């Protein structure tokens, strides 16, 4: 999971990004 505005990373599924 996350923060309002975030999602998994393209290859790498433990940190996050924009939304």
């Amino acid at each position: 999971v996350c923060a309002e505005g975030f999602a998994p990373i393209p290859g790498e599924p433990h940190r996050c990004q924009l939304f």
